[PDB]
């Protein structure tokens, strides 16, 4: 019954909260599993996702060769076909 | 060294549109943070949602997940507002 209470504030909550600000806390409370945090944080809108990856790349570039290597590592783990594409295998 | 500290990144520039189309950044920012090339601020910047319509959807999805955990999710959610959204915490608690 505690959640049915908050329903009246749903639009205010969904309007103010940036979820990535509180999912790390909620995950540590063990009320969000990794499949949960994925659905919340993923970007199915291509326009939005492109922007965010662009910002990520911009941040990594400022770290120089270190960020480049770490970025390639992440692709080999998580986006293997992309990794081969951009590294020419 | 056709990927030295100065030039490695310019090398990827030709693949930028494809990288930005395929990668879901939340799948790799945890890794990159563990590689120590992303600091917590950086990751908040990448993952944040400046578009209201998008942000609303995500919070709604988050609320539905949390509700499925019952009173434990309610208590955790409220604690997270108290810490990170104190004015919203006041609002929903009547204060
Ligand atoms: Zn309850």
């Amino acid at each position: 019954e505690c959640w049915s209470v908050l329903e009246g504030f749903r639009v205010t909550l969904t309007s103010v909260i940036d979820p990535s600000r509180i999912t790390p806390y909620l995950r540590q409370c063990k009320v969000l599993n990794p499949d949960d945090e994925e659905q919340v944080l993923s970007d199915p809108n291509l326009v939005i996702r492109k922007r965010k990856v662009g910002v990520l790349l911009d941040i990594l570039q400022r770290t120089g060769h270190k960020g480049y290597v770490a970025f390639l590592e992440s692709l080999e783990l998580y986006y293997p076909q992309l990794y081969k594409k951009v590294t020419g295998k």
